[PDB]
C-alpha cells in the first residue's frame, strides 16, 4: 500500500511519512508488541521527521528536499541533523522489514525449525541494523529477534490462508522494496550516510 514510485523517484515527504505510519502497529498484532526496540526506532523517526516536514511542508515537499535544504541550513553539520539523520535510522528500519518480509515470503528458514522466524530476523537484522549497534544495543535487539513468534502465529496474525496471505506481503513489497531501494541510493549519491554507531 505505498505509493508507486514515480516517474522522477521524487519520493513525496508526507503520503511516504502517512504509510510508514501504518508499519509500527503490524508490531502489534498478536497482542504484546514484538521487536519492540525495531518498532519504537522507526516510530520515533518517523515523528522526528514529520514534526520538521509540518514546519513547511512546501520547503520539504520530497525526501530529496529535505536532504538538500537541510544541508544548506546547517553546513558542515549535516548530515548529523535534523531529519536527515533521523530518515538515515528510520531507513535502516525498514530495510530490516523489507528483508524480513522478503526472506519469509522467499520460504527461507531452518529445516530443524521451520515454524520459527529467528533465521529470517536475523538475516534482517544482519542486512539492516548490525552494522550501527555497540554491543549494548546489540544485546537489546538480539533479545527481541530472539523472542519472535512462532511464524505461523505471526501469519495468522497480519490475516487478523497462509499461503494467500504470503501474497498480499509480496505484493505489498514491490512498492515497499523500491521506495526504501530509492532511500539508500539517495543518501550514498548525496553523501549523507553516516556509519557511526549507538
Ligand atoms: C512488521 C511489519 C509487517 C508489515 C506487514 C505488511
Amino acid at each position: 500500500l505505498l505509493k508507486p514510485l514515480p516517474a522522477d523517484k521524487q519520493i513525496e515527504t508526507g503520503p511516504f511519512l502517512e504509510a510508514v505510519s501504518h508499519l509500527p502497529p503490524f508490531f502489534d498484532c498478536l497482542g504484546s508488541p514484538v521487536f519492540t526496540p525495531i518498532k519504537a526506532d522507526i516510530s520515533g523517526n518517523i515523528t522526528k521527521i514529520k514534526a520538521v516536514y509540518d514546519t513547511n511542508p512546501a520547503k520539504f515537499r520530497t525526501l530529496q528536499n529535505i536532504l538538500e535544504v537541510e544541508k544548506e541550513m546547517y553546513g558542515a553539520e549535516w548530515p548529523k541533523v535534523g531529519a536527515t539523520l533521523a530518515l538515515m535510522w528510520l531507513k535502516r528500519g525498514l530495510r530490516f522489514i523489507q528483508v524480513f518480509l522478503q526472506s519469509i515470503c522467499d520460504g527461507e528458514r531452518d529445516e530443524n525449525h521451520p515454524n520459527l522466524i529467528r533465521v529470517n530476523a536475523t538475516k534482517a537484522y544482519e542486512m539492516a541494523l548490525k552494522k550501527y549497534h555497540g554491543w549494548i544495543v546489540q544485546k537489546i535487539f538480539q533479545a527481541a529477534l530472539y523472542a519472535a513468534p512462532y511464524k505461523s502465529d505471526f501469519l495468522k496474525a497480519l490475516s487478523k490462508t497462509e499461503e494467500e496471505c504470503l501474497e498480499k506481503i509480496r505484493l505489498f513489497l514491490v512498492n515497499y522494496t523500491a521506495t526504501i531501494d530509492v532511500i539508500y541510493e539517495m543518501y550514498t549519491q548525496m553523501n549523507a550516510e553516516l556509519n557511526y554507531k549507538v
